[PDB]
């Protein structure tokens, strides 16, 4: 039985939530300490008193989430570069330089982006790095345009998808008065 | 012959350019003085030395045009309210309060917006108000959503139009250090 529970978790992928959940906990050195949340929250608290679930979740849905996703759906390297860890960004820039080879660039535009709720507050084993995992759905229309002022690149019929994102947040007590991002960063971001 | 040239000008509408051209010159008190451009430019010049066709046209395509159109394609009253004269805005807010009655609001998103070129620099008769008429095409996808977190309102199939805009600009030497808009305003804006 729990022999198949493992099957699914390994056979998930579809649910970006559980995909990140994995991506950190399995890829290199992932282990969760069963903090019980409170240690993860009180930890952010120490980092910055003004912190509260409310406080952050709004910042999430009101400015961060909507800000990075738009940055995603288009070739907005400069935006992601301010929120992405060396890990998740570089993997991005990986498909960017490959999408470039095809003389195509990505414009898309997102609409609605509902969801955005923090559902998990656990810390990674390697260094007890307090992490927050947020998930949201975003009705966006994805498109791609070509090299020389070229129409809408490959296909005219770009369906308006309704994707599900899952991302892992973390803050740094060091460099909090950065203003743009101010501590927050993104450890491997995953689209649905 | 020129009996039909009048027919077309009156029978235009399609070409927003010539529609504004009319909208000002005919609706209430419209007459152009054949300034010969230079008087209109030197006039802006006086208003603000830093002024140059180059200078402005960029500001047009780089920040103003793209900024007001996005404000258009969605219910972004606060944006238009900073650029629209009492005339063009109020007419907007006219269809806004009517679109509201139908429990629908407008979200759309614009893409590419090419064109943006100043093709005419003439001044209105009533007060020799120096006006600039800009025109641009904008591949946008128009949509509308409903009253209660309701899908995509009326129709699922929202075609991605490619409209043509024509607008009439004017500046005020008084209130130039406004920063947001800084002098520039919009006299009756017209969509294609």
């Amino acid at each position: 039985s729990i022999q198949s529970l493992k099957n699914k978790l390994w056979d998930e992928s579809e649910n970006p939530l559980i995909v990140v959940m994995r991506k950190i906990t399995n890829k290199v050195g992932g282990f969760f300490a069963e903090t019980e949340s409170s240690r993860v929250y009180s930890q952010f608290k120490l980092m910055d008193p003004t912190f509260s679930n409310e406080s952050f979740t709004r910042h999430l849905r009101e400015y961060i989430v909507p800000e990075i996703l738009e940055a995603y759906v288009k070739g907005d390297v400069k935006v992601l570069k301010k929120w992405f860890s060396e890990a998740p960004f570089n993997v991005y820039a990986a498909q960017q330089k490959i999408f470039k080879e095809q003389d195509v660039y990505a414009d898309g535009r997102i609409l609605d982006i509902r969801g955005v709720e923090i559902v998990s507050a656990k810390l990674l084993a390697p260094q007890d790095i307090p992490v927050l995992v947020v998930g949201c759905r975003a009705q966006e229309i994805n498109l791609y345009r070509k090299k020389k002022t070229g129409e809408i690149a490959a296909g005219d019929e770009a369906n308006i998808l309704m994707s599900s994102y899952a991302m892992v947040f973390t803050r740094d007590p060091e460099q909090i008065d950065d203003d743009e991002t101010e501590g927050w960063k993104i450890l491997e971001f995953v689209r649905g």
